């Protein structure tokens, strides 16, 4: 509260190790589905269906332009990208396998870079 001072961990190293995470993410054999956004002309149902697309290239675009204020934001944009793959993607589809793998990866980089 005011004057009462939380300590804090160090965040100086977090856009790096960000980009570095997202870099293995875009570089991963399965992210195809992921690196660009889904086209909302070409693509039925997406845009009245899913209220907030996101994907890997406006993820890094907003990393770029320090749109994201903290790190946890940063996890949002990317559990976004999944959550809205099993919204609209079968389970037993490529696509759909597609963003369970990639969201089981994630979370371990996000687990192992952060947690202690
Ligand atoms: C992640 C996601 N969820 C719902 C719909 C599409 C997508 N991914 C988009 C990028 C995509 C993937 C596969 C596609 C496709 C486009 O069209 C062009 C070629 C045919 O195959």
């Amino acid at each position: 509260s005011m004057s009462v001072k939380k300590p804090k961990r160090d965040d100086s190293k977090d856009l790096a190790l960000c980009s570095m995470i997202l870099t293995e993410m875009e570089t991963h054999e399965d992210a195809w589905p992921f690196l660009l956004p889904v086209n909302l002309k070409l693509v039925p149902g997406y845009k009245k269906v899913i209220k907030k697309p996101m994907d890997f290239s406006t993820i890094r675009e907003k990393l770029s332009s320090g749109q994201y204020p903290n790190l946890e934001t940063f996890a949002l944009d990317v559990r976004l990208v999944f959550d809205n793959c099993e919204t609209f993607n079968e389970d037993d589809s490529d696509i759909g396998r597609a963003g369970h793998n990639m969201r089981k990866y994630f979370e371990k980089k996000w687990t192992d870079t952060f947690k202690v």
